[PDB]
């Protein structure tokens, strides 16, 4: 079995979960507002800074070097613009970083120096999802608060070194059936897959909480 098959398969469930949190469930809605959204994005930027600093670490090394793609999907510039948008020009000393984002932060820097062969479960779980549920709550955040077709604010959900989302990620599940694999990576590739899932939960659940 075909490690993007076996990933697609260990985390449907969880997925579902994910997909139907509250904060996501409200996203969805339409009920998301500045206070919220600002709270997630600049979380976000927390989490991709510590996962692109990993990859950057990683990008030599042959358990993840085939997923090395910083110019279609490398998140931490646009996030950097996004967050001057909605923190302003003192937005590095003016963003928050709770308690879940830096444990989501923390795994990730285990994994990027300690278990690299788990980097490409983490790449996964927050890119191929950027490409596909991002791409529907990016047009439910452009309706919602009113963001211009531009761009500015949703720069973190725009790709446009990828023409078709569709496409690359075909590219990219193909890709990760080329990394050497072993019954005993594979295995632990897609249990981290799941925790990088359950990482993502706790943080809606937290953030959620904050705003109620
Ligand atoms: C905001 C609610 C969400 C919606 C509407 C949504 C919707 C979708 C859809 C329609 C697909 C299928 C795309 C395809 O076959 O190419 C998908 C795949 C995926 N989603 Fe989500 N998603 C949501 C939440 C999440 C979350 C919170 C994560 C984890 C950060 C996530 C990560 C993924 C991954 C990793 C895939 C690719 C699965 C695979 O093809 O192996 N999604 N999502």
């Amino acid at each position: 079995q075909d490690l993007s098959e076996a990933l697609k398969e260990a985390t449907k469930e969880v997925h579902i979960r994910a997909e139907n949190s509250e904060f996501m469930r409200n996203f969805q809605k339409g009920q998301v507002s500045r206070e919220g959204f600002k709270l997630v994005m600049a979380s976000l930027y927390h989490i991709y800074t510590a996962l692109e600093e990993e990859i950057e670490r990683n990008k030599q090394n042959p358990v993840y070097a085939p997923l090395y793609f910083p110019e279609e999907l490398h998140r931490r510039a646009a996030l950097e613009q996004d967050m001057a948008f909605w923190y302003g020009p003192h937005w590095q000393e003016a963003i928050p970083y709770t308690p879940a984002t830096q444990h989501y932060v923390k795994r990730l820097h285990e994994v990027g120096g300690t278990h690299p062969e788990l980097l490409v479960a983490h790449a996964y779980t927050r890119y191929l999802g950027d490409l596909s549920g991002g791409q529907v709550l990016k047009k439910i955040a452009q309706k919602a608060m009113a963001l211009p077709s531009s761009g500015e604010g949703l720069a973190f959900f725009t790709f446009p070194s990828i023409d078709n989302p569709t496409k690359f990620k075909q590219l990219y599940r193909a890709r990760m059936n080329t990394l050497e694999m072993t019954p005993e990576v594979k295995h632990r590739v897609t249990e981290e897959a799941k925790t990088a899932f359950l990482l993502n939960i706790e943080l809606f659940e937290e953030l959620q909480a904050l705003l109620t």
